[PDB]
């Protein structure tokens, strides 16, 4: 049978973290590529989640996910409308925007929001996938060059972590990147404000 054969996507799996608790930032890996699959299938993720940024994958990618406001973000070109496994089971997107690449479920238990940036500042430090912390100057309200141009492969996979303040406060997510003969130049992010309800 056709229909019968057809089955459904698998969830979104925290499969790490970046821990930023202390004074080094480091990533941790949490689940290994079998326990991923097997999860993204079942939805039920019985790992105790910690921290403010995970390392998340799909069956086929693998990006960040920030959380704020007690609600894990990501971008919607890595989690589509994917559920997340969860202690109960496959979790629904509590928040789905194509329009601004970004999606939402509620925070895990156990997990921490970092604060929504106030200081307008232009000093931003986007925390990649592999726990570089990477100074961008803020360019407006949702753009930002890096000072220091590193090879576009150094930002792939950091897609739904944190552009931080120096106070260590969440000013958006990372989006997107654009490079110039292959070096990183500039990133794109979505702006906290947007990353609420
Ligand atoms: C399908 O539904 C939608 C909805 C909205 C939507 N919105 C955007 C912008 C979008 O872009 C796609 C995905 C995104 C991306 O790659 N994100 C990063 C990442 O790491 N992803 S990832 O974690 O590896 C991955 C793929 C998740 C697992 C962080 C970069 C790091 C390196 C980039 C390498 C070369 C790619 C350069 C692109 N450049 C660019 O578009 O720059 C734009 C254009 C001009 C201004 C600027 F904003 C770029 O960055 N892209 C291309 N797709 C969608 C898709
Ligand atoms: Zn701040």
């Amino acid at each position: 049978s056709h229909m019968a054969s057809m089955k459904k996507k698998g969830s979104v799996v925290i499969v790490g973290r970046i821990n930023l608790s202390g004074d080094t930032a480091y990533a941790q890996q949490t689940r290994g590529e079998e326990g991923c699959q097997e999860t993204s299938q079942t939805g039920r993720d019985k790992n105790q989640v910690e921290g403010e940024v995970q390392i998340v994958s799909t069956a086929t990618q693998t990006f960040l996910a920030t959380s704020i406001n007690g609600v894990l973000w990501t971008v919607y070109h890595g989690a589509g409308t994917r559920t997340i496994a969860s202690p109960k089971g496959p979790v629904t997107q509590m928040y789905t925007n194509v329009d601004k690449d970004l999606v939402g479920w509620q925070a895990p238990q156990g997990s921490r929001s970092l604060t929504p940036c106030t200081c307008g500042s232009s000093d931003l430090y986007l925390v990649t996938r592999h726990a570089d912390v990477i100074p961008v100057r803020r360019r407006g309200d949702s753009r930002g060059s890096l000072l220091s141009p590193r090879p576009i492969s150094y930002l792939k996979g950091s897609s739904g972590g944190p552009l931080l303040c120096p106070a260590g406060h969440a000013v958006g997510i990372f989006r997107a990147a654009v490079s110039t003969r292959g070096v990183a130049k500039a990133v794109a992010f979505i702006p906290v404000e947007s990353l609420e309800t």
